[PDB]
Formats: structure tokens, sequence, C-alpha cells
């Protein structure tokens, strides 16, 4: 299906763990995680401190298996901001348990996300300022060029491990400032110059 | 437009496995749709393991949207059922429980869930009445009955949707009875439903 609604019928959505300030950490989320601009962040019932989390996200344009640094920008469809909610008191469970970080980072609404910016408008994604307000107010501030892992080598890397279809994603990782945010809270976000997007928090209508 | 649950690995979007189900809430995580090898397709082993074990699972593929629902109305929401298998690289494992990392290099690789034909609702009334089993170059290593399963089928789903919304085409493994072990490259996996289906598979390196 088209590229510009990826969300819709994208299958899978892959995440690099720590890549801002030896080889990646990956998780994944569900498609259900995406919540397009319009639909809420839903908060989990059993989390106390979810946290923002703003990232680059890498849309595949066609199938990508074992590719080389190189050509993998050949794979690439385009971009999307994310936010890569996160059950900050989970994670800490999880991490202290060997447990699987399932519940702190792969629920409904965990991955809300902007338009799609097609390839053509970003010559380099490495070149990136990206922002985020929680009411108003700056809290997370960071340049795509201060990353530790270069794209080419996140989607070599994961393509090596799983293979990635047409519309699947791949976040890249947040900069400094991840906190918190509570019910009612807006949160804005965006890539200077490209695109902005808004996001209220919000509990499921159960 | 809509496609069909026999073919369900061909679109189904997401795969949700549950942890330790057979002899207080479960484990959940997560393979990517292409961790499926359907029938006819090789399980591949993943370079950097020496240790990739087989776990013979009942899986529950969904017939509709199922966003946070009661016990109750569970079954309402399944379209049928597939035997499969939850590959895994349980040397890659012990060391992601160590560190405290995520389970994806362990669980959720390239063919690491292979599966067997789709089996329709009507055909298995109650899910909880059946025999899985699995043999390894004709040995009988796994060996499980349903009905022994810790969380129950309505629950699993129920307490996952809560969590993850599911979709038509959305698989959950309930989880692995006694007998998981470790194959080998040319070791002919061969495992089934008992009267419902059956399913061999070939474990080879890749073709990368
Ligand atoms: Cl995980
Ligand atoms: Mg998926
Ligand atoms: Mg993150
Ligand atoms: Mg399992």
């Amino acid at each position: 299906r088209p590229l510009s609604r990826f969300w819709e019928w994208g299958k899978n959505i892959v995440c690099v763990g720590r890549n801002y300030a030896s080889e990646p950490v990956l998780f994944l989320k569900p498609s259900t995680a995406y919540a397009p601009e319009g639909s809420p962040i839903l908060m989990p019932a059993y989390t106390r401190n979810l946290h923002h989390e703003l990232e680059l996200g890498v849309v595949m344009g066609k199938r990508c298996r074992a590719v080389p640094e190189a050509a993998a920008m050949d794979y690439v469809g385009g971009y999307a901001l994310c936010l890569d909610m996160t059950a900050r008191d989970v994670q800490d469970e999880c991490k202290k348990k060997g447990l699987p970080w399932t519940l702190a980072k792969s629920f409904t609404a965990s991955c809300p996300v902007s338009a799609f910016v097609p390839k053509e408008k970003i010559p380099d994604p490495h070149k990136l300022k990206l922002w985020l307000k929680v009411n108003g107010e700056l809290r997370q501030e960071g340049e795509t060029s201060s990353m530790i892992f270069s794209i080419p080598y996140i989607i070599s890397y994961v393509s090596k491990i799983i293979t990635l279809e047409e519309g699947d994603i791949i976040l890249t990782g947040t900069p400094k400032g991840v906190g918190p945010v509570k019910e009612n809270d807006e949160i804005e976000a965006g890539i200077h110059g490209l695109v902005s997007m808004t996001f209220k928090v919000e509990k499921p209508e159960y």
C-alpha cells in the first residue's frame, strides 16, 4: 500500500535502545502501537511513570534482507517522527528480572507518529534537528548528527537479524531530556523545517 | 481487500508469544511478521547461535479486531488455530536475561516461527482438549496436552488484548510443554496436533 499512510498497513516496528550520549539493542512494538496524529497517547493502567522519547523513524521503501551499509539507503522510502512511549517503572523491573520489555515498550498507542516525510525531502537524515514540548515548554532537543550508530548501519544490522518488509519502521533512539507525562498532558514535537505533530495523553475508554 | 485466514502468515502483522505456560501473570514477548516460516520454507539458523532450541506451541489466530476484551467474550474473537515452533537461540537468551536486555536476538530472528497450515475454529470446539507432538529425526522429544496449560486461552486473549490490541490475522503462541531441546543443520523436525494437522521443516543455514 502507499507509504503516505504506512502506519495503516505496515506490519512491524523495530526500535533501537540507546543511540545518543558496541552493537545496537533492538526491541519490537506491534503495529497497533501506531497512533497517527488525531489519535491519543494511551496510558496503560499498570504504570505510574510514562516517559516520552523523541525519535526519528526510518520507513522501509522496499523489502530489506541482510543488506550492506552502502546499499541500505536504497531500501529507505522515507521517515517519520515518533515517540517511543515508555513505561519507565516497568522497564526498570524488566532489566532487573531478565524479563522481556513488552509491557514497558510495546503497548497500544506506544508509537505516536507524524506524517510521512518522503526521503527526497531529507538529503541527509544525520543533519536533522528534533524537538519536543510538554504543555508548551521545551523538554527534548537533539541533533541526529550526534547519533552513535548511523542509520545505514542500523538498517544493515537489523536486516541481518530480521528481514524488514516495505512499510516497516525503525526507531533510531532518543536524545537527552526524556521525562514523565500524566493524564491530559499535551506533547508537541517536530523536525525543524520539515514536520510537526500534536498528541494528547489520555486514559483508555474500557 | 480481505485475505484468507488459511494464509494468515502471508498478511498477518503481529505475533505475540507467552513464556512459561506448562507444568502469576503470563510473560509476553513478540516476533516480527518475518519470523513466519510456512511449511515449505526452511528453519534458518542465525549465525550467532550454537544452541537453537525448538518449542512446540499451539497458536491462536484472531478473526476479528480485538481491543481490551473480557475473558467471557474472548473466544468470539478467534478465527482459528495453527501449530507453531517458537525457535529460540537459548545461548543468546541466557545472556539477554543476564544483562536485562530485550529478547529479540533470541526469539525474533528471521524464520524463527515455523507455522503449520491453518485450522478453522469449527474443527476445534475445545482448544484445551488437544494433544501436541514433536519429533527430531524421528525421536519423540516433546509431548503435551493443552488441558495442563496454566493460563487458559480466553484469559491469554483477554490479557494481551488489554495491553496490545490484536488485529485479524495476529497470532498468540500459548507456550510450550516439557521436552525442549537443541537442533542443528540438516535436522528434520516434524510435529503435529493429533488428528488435526502435521508439518515438516528442514534446519538450514541462510544463503545470506
Ligand atoms: Cl523483548
Ligand atoms: Mg508486527
Ligand atoms: Mg527509545
Ligand atoms: Mg515460547
